[PDB]
């Protein structure tokens, strides 16, 4: 049976009237010859000037780029540049590349099974797409035929006390839940959990989808330190396998592809839907915005940098009390990043359920080592209490950024213990700040720690054993020309992996990264992503998806494959 899926062009690929009987079948209009998104910037038949501007100006946005099947937020290889032809640009070329073919607009299971089905039968790649967030081409495929899942919804649906699909008791869990009954975004699960009073713990962003990628690998918001990470909010699914078969995977049933899909990343099946534990809503959360610039500002940033050195060390002892949130830094800006320093460390966090006062003892530790630095930088510090989760969600979080760049950053979850040699955590940030004539993007995500360490005690989990000894994860990346030669992407990627991230493993050696928001040029990803729980990872794999009709760039498994970016995926 052929080592190679069969790409467009080949003998192989069916013909016009086989595609379109598929489209009959499906129901006329699903079946989607894809375009590429600026491929109206370009000379021929499908040019279209006043198009190509609407898609240069819409490129940023999220919502443009979740509209289209090929659509993604943060693409891959950007193969058709748009055109910004108002600003004088000129095109070089507009390809395809590893964006997948043919879509099909799923919208009911009997969508899924035919597009699954017709997969397998031509021998043709299968891509499955919710949103096209994903970071590292995981729902991208060279030739591929997309199953497209963001109009799949059968309804969002509260349960006052967890009702399970098979009335599995083995989760313990007698709270309340939500049914996510389709490939929804978090935007639609968040309105219902408002609706009944409680916190679905989703992403910071409600863009990206709830059932997918998201949960899979992990999964980070504002709610994970206080409630546990994405993964472990998963009670139970429905997952279609590659042979056809819809089954019920929980604690009770199907075990082994429930761990696997909770930590261990795409590729085990087609969720369907999931259900997920909610939790009762909180009488206050306060907001700490910190910002920290230079009073002296030089391209070494000595100053700021000590003091960033210092803020790293003392994030555990925020983190064990109740402090979670998200920090930004750079070393060098394009410009004015705090108040008046091109330069400078920003943050939002919260201490979840705590008032000023209280939140005010929880960052302590952070405000009085920083007085050491009160000559050396100006720092300001202020405050914000809301009277419940959802208020303070919407002003803290709930992001909509511009995006439309290609990713390239790495990522590494950071034990206590790796931080308590302030020198060694200096040359750390030293090396991560980057060049002064680069920009460097650094963040730092504490959304682990308490309840994520606690639900170490739940071994039906797959997630990362570090994320239960890291309280935070530091990403570190930069960015490429939108219009990137194979030389300068080499040179980028070869910083991010080889210098950079090498800088956050040498601090932190024991640990590993995030799947989601990490490093897929790395050697040593399958380390990094999965840990010691990779080879479990890999027999559900092997037993669940026996064929690989799922893979995926990076998902566990993926080795025994030899990925294109411009030819047939092959078997080794
Ligand atoms: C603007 C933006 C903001 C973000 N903010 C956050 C954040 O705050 N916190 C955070 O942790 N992450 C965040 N992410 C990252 C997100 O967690 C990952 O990109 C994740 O892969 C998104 O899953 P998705 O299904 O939306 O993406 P997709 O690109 O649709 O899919 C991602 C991967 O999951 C697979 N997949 C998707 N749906 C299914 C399904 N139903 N069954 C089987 N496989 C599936 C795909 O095959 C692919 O491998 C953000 C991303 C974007 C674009
Ligand atoms: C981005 O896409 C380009 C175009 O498909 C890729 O370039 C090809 O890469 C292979 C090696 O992997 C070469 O043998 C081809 O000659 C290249 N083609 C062209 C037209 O340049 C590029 O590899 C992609 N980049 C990534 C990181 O996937
Ligand atoms: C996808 O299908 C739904 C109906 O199931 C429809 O409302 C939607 O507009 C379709 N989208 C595209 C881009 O064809």
């Amino acid at each position: 049976t052929p080592k190679c899926r069969c790409t467009p062009g080949e003998a192989c690929w069916p013909d016009n009237s086989v595609w379109e009987a598929f489209d009959k079948t499906l129901g006329k209009g699903k079946l989607i010859k894809t375009s590429p998104i600026a491929q109206s910037c370009y000379d021929g038949p499908q040019k279209d000037l006043d198009r190509c501007a609407y898609v240069n100006k819409m490129w940023t946005d999220q919502d443009f780029q979740t509209s289209d099947p090929i659509g993604r937020n943060y693409p891959y290889n950007i193969t058709c540049a748009p055109v910004d032809y108002a600003a004088g640009e000129t095109p070089t070329s507009c390809i395809l590349g590893s964006l997948p073919y043919y879509a099909v607009n799923a919208s009911t299971r009997e969508d899924i099974t035919l597009t699954l089905n017709f997969a397998k039968q031509h021998n043709i790649r299968l891509v499955t797409s919710s949103t096209g967030h994903d970071l590292l081409g995981r729902s991208d495929g060279y030739g591929g035929l997309e199953l497209w899942l963001h109009s799949f919804r059968n309804g969002v649906r509260f349960q006052k006390k967890y009702t399970s699909a098979n009335k599995c008791t083995k989760s313990g869990w007698t709270g309340s839940a939500i049914h996510i009954d389709g490939a929804y975004q978090w935007r639609d699960v968040y309105t219902v959990a408002q609706a009944n009073n409680v916190i679905a713990v989703g992403g910071g962003s409600p863009s990206p989808g709830a059932i997918g990628g998201w949960p899979s690998g992990g999964g980070h918001g504002p709610a994970t330190h206080n409630f546990g990470l994405g993964a472990d909010q998963v009670l139970e699914a429905q997952i279609m396998l590659a042979d056809g078969r819809i089954v019920t995977a929980n604690h009770c049933e199907n075990s082994d592809l429930f761990r696997a899909i909770r930590g261990g990343g795409p590729g085990y099946g087609i969720v369907l839907s999931q259900h997920i534990k909610v939790h009762p809503n909180v009488k206050a959360v306060t907001a700490h915005r910190l910002a920290i610039a230079p009073r002296n500002e030089t391209a070494e940033n000595k100053d700021l940098l000590d003091a960033i050195a210092v803020l790293h060390q003392q994030l555990p002892a925020l983190s064990n009390n109740g402090v979670a949130g998200y920090g930004f830094w750079f070393r060098s800006f394009p410009g004015p990043f705090v108040g008046d320093a091109h330069s400078g460390y920003t943050h939002g966090f919260w201490t979840i359920g705590k008032r000023q006062a209280e939140a005010e003892k929880a960052v302590a530790p952070l405000m009085n080592a920083l007085k050491k630095f009160e000559d050396k930088l100006v720092i300001t510090s202020t405050f914000a209490e809301y009277q419940d989760y959802w208020s303070f969600y919407w002003a803290e979080s709930g992001l909509h950024d511009p995006v439309g760049s290609t990713s390239i950053i790495t990522s590494r979850l950071i034990n206590p213990e790796a931080l308590t040699d302030y020198n060694k955590v200096r040359e750390a940030i030293e090396v991560v700040a980057g060049k002064p004539e680069e920009v460097s993007s650094n963040v730092v995500l504490l959304v682990s720690g308490g309840q994520v360490f606690k639900d170490k005690a739940d071994t039906s989990s797959g997630l990362h054993p570090a994320w239960r000894v890291s309280p935070f994860v530091m990403i570190s990346g930069q960015g490429i020309p939108k219009v990137a030669s194979r030389e300068i992407r080499d040179y980028v990627q070869h910083q991010v992996t080889h210098v950079k991230g090498a800088a956050l493993k040498k601090l932190a050696p024991n640990t590993g990264g995030y799947m989601n928001e990490g490093d897929g040029s790395d050697p040593e990803y399958i380390d990094a992503f999965y840990g010691k729980n990779y080879a479990q990872h890999l027999a559900a794999k092997r037993k669940y998806d026996p064929d690989n009709i799922f893979f995926c760039r990076t998902c566990v498994g993926a080795e025994d494959f030899i990925e294109r970016p411009d030819g047939p995926l092959c078997r080794k």
